[PDB]
RNA sequence: CGCUUCAGCGUUCUUCGGAAUGUCGCGCAUUGGCA
């Protein structure tokens, strides 16, 4: 599916989600498909956990992870070899962030569609509200919290927090999204 | 038999241009970088 999700992104980025419509065509078809695919998996996991009333109940979790001391780590250079270190240290933090995201999605059995957006040193993911997914976050955070301690003794850290959000919250009904 | 008046006067007193220019405006070695 990962190759398919890349395939959609390359072609459907220019395509608008809705055409010849009064509302703004500010959403791409790939974005519309990606959000639908991510939400569909989230709903399925909740149902496996076991319309208008469906929106009211809390079916999704808002989960974000942020690295700590990323800017301190980049300039940790002695300066004996600073030009190469600065480039690679930033790259390592960027790729290590992707590795953490991929590891979390693999445990939850979710595609890259669930990663709604990323910022340097940060990840923004949409996950099902199922208690099984909540258990994984406890396991995943504890695993990566110990791994960073093993490798970087307080030089780097990650924290994960999850907030339960209902279906209407995603639609931004009553301004609850922001 | 000389005597006297006059003893210099009026008028230019410097002028017109150039008023600095061109060249260099830190370099090297160590630090860095690359191997």
């Amino acid at each position: 599916f990962s190759s398919l999700l890349q395939w959609t992104e390359s072609l459907w980025s220019y395509i608008p989600s809705s055409t010849d419509t009064n509302q703004v065509m500010d959403v791409s078809l790939y974005d519309h498909s990606k959000i639908t695919c991510a939400i569909a998996s989230c709903i399925y996991d909740y149902l496996t956990e076991m319309t208008k009333q469906f929106y009211q109940e809390d079916v999704f979790l808002l989960v974000s992870l942020d690295m700590s001391g990323i800017q301190d780590f980049i300039y940790n250079i002695s300066g004996s070899k600073a030009l190469k270190s600065l480039r690679s240290r930033s790259f390592y933090l960027e790729t290590m962030l992707e590795s953490l995201v991929d590891d979390l999605l693999s445990d939850l059995e979710l595609s890259r569609a669930n990663l709604l957006y990323t910022g340097g040193g940060h990840a923004y993911l949409l996950l099902p509200n199922t208690e099984r997914a909540r258990d994984v976050l406890a396991s995943f955070e504890g695993e990566m919290k110990e791994w960073f301690i093993k490798i970087f003794k307080t030089d780097l850290s990650v924290a994960i927090a999850y907030k339960a959000c209902t279906g209407e919250d995603l639609m931004n009904s009553n301004g609850t999204y922001s």
